[PDB]
């Protein structure tokens, strides 16, 4: 109150561990009296590719595609698709962009690598002044909660898969921040297929409690140094 | 030769920077002698997103929907989608795999995540246990061939994206190597289009320069020493 909140989601089925956690997060964010919207990618079939469907009436130059310019051009000009422009008011409105999924492939799923691809265009998200602290998203908190198929243990600097922090990099540094975002620190729900159930349980909690206080929190300095270094 | 070569290729226009780093690959490969097969995703129309719709038998769990487990149970059934196991069959045969693509986001365009996504499913390139230098595709080499808006002093480690190869991570570690690639030194062609035409014409040629040996080189460290120091 009185803060908007944009959940984008991207998980197929709405019995999931991802599914519970944005379900507990609309619930205690409409609870405190908070906007709250959510788009539901798989349920929206959203398109992930970036094509020269993503502008309408006549190309800016049909010879030769170029997708960045194309876009930049027809965001300038109104002229982008309307799944598009319905993701960016949703976008420009919000207070909070909470991004819920499963880690595939130590990044987003297709489907939201899509949104992110298509719906932070030039213009909108970035200039080409624009970007990092001069991007045009500044104001706007960004948060990711994520879940895994790995364990804690595995994601340490030394473990299998490495420190989760660096995964993170190409979302929160080259993404949310290069759009002027201010980072919340990451969500991340370890392994729950393994966890019992219980420890499942813990986990939504954990996530419903945190979100009691979410607005209280400071972003991270998202630097190399926060992702990488001692 | 004596090799065969699958290029996947993510670029909407033939005439891109990216285009022609993909024909001087298939110009010099096939000069060499070698089989060329390339998957062109934007051409194709590939399908980018993990649904449902990449099983087509009974599924094992009809209630309650899990990407992972009905595509694992899917492939050793043979019931996948049939542009998965065509995919499948090219990453089979193949001796090289090359990623041709412009970075989006810092990571692949959505078009070539939801290639990794559907394609390289458990049972196919990976299992568990068997993963990492126990994957599936143990014996093959991968190489990311990437473009990028930003500068090569954009991409250090005191530039404002830092260094190149922190980007690396989730595509190098966290999938060619957790499938079992040998992971090739990437080909980053930095900021093409503030390049001038000879800078350019000689980003082409340092590449086709690169394929003439490429059977001569040994794969990088796949090691977070690697991507991030110390
Ligand atoms: C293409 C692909 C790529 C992947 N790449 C990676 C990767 O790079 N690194 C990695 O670590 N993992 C990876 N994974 C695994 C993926 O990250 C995990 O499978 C996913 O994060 C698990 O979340 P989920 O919501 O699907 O869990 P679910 O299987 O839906 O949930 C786990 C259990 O929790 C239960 N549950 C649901 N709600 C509640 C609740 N309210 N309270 C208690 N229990 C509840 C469920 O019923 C279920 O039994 C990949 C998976 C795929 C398909
Ligand atoms: C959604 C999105 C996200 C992005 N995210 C990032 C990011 O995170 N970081 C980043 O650094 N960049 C990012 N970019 C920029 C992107 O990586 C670059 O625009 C792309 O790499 C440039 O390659 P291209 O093949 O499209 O260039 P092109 O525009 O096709 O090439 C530039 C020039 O080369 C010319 N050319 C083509 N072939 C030849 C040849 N044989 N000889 C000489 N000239 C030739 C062309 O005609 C053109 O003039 C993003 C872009 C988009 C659209
Ligand atoms: C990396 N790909 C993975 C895929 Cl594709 C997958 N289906 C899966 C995992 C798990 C852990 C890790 C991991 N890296 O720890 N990675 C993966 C996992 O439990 N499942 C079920
Ligand atoms: C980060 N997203 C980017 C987008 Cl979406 C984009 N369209 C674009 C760039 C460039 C550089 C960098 C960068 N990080 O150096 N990042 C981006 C660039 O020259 N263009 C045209
Ligand atoms: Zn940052
Ligand atoms: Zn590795």
């Amino acid at each position: 109150a009185g803060k908007k909140v944009l959940i984008v989601y991207a998980h197929q089925e709405p019995k999931s561990f991802n599914g519970s956690l944005k379900n507990v997060a609309v619930d205690e964010l409409s609870r405190q009296g908070c906007t709250v919207t959510v788009s539901d990618l798989y349920a929206m079939n959203f398109e992930p590719r970036a094509t020269d469907k993503d502008i309408t009436g006549t190309l800016s130059n049909p010879e030769v595609f170029n997708y960045g310019v194309e876009t930049h051009e027809a965001y300038k000009q109104r002229s982008l698709a309307s799944d598009i422009t319905d993701e960016q008011k949703k976008v420009r409105e919000a207070d909070l962009v909470i991004f819920q999924f499963p880690l595939y492939w130590f990044s987003v799923p297709a489907i939201l690598k899509g949104w992110m691809d298509r719906v932070l265009c030039q213009g909108f998200a970035f200039d080409i002044p624009g970007f990092y602290d001069s991007g045009l998203l500044q104001g706007k908190l960004a948060l990711l909660s994520v879940t895994t198929g790995g364990t804690a243990e595995m994601y340490t600097k030394t473990g299998v898969n490495g420190d989760s922090r660096y995964f993170l990099w190409p979302l929160q540094h080259g993404t949310l921040h290069f759009c002027g975002f201010k980072v919340l620190a990451p969500q991340i729900s370890f392994a729950p297929e393994i966890a019992s159930e219980e420890e499942r349980k813990g986990m939504v909690a954990a996530w419903s409690q945190r979100l009691q206080t979410i607005w209280k929190e400071e972003p991270i300095p998202c630097t190399a140094h926060w992702h990488f270094g001692q």
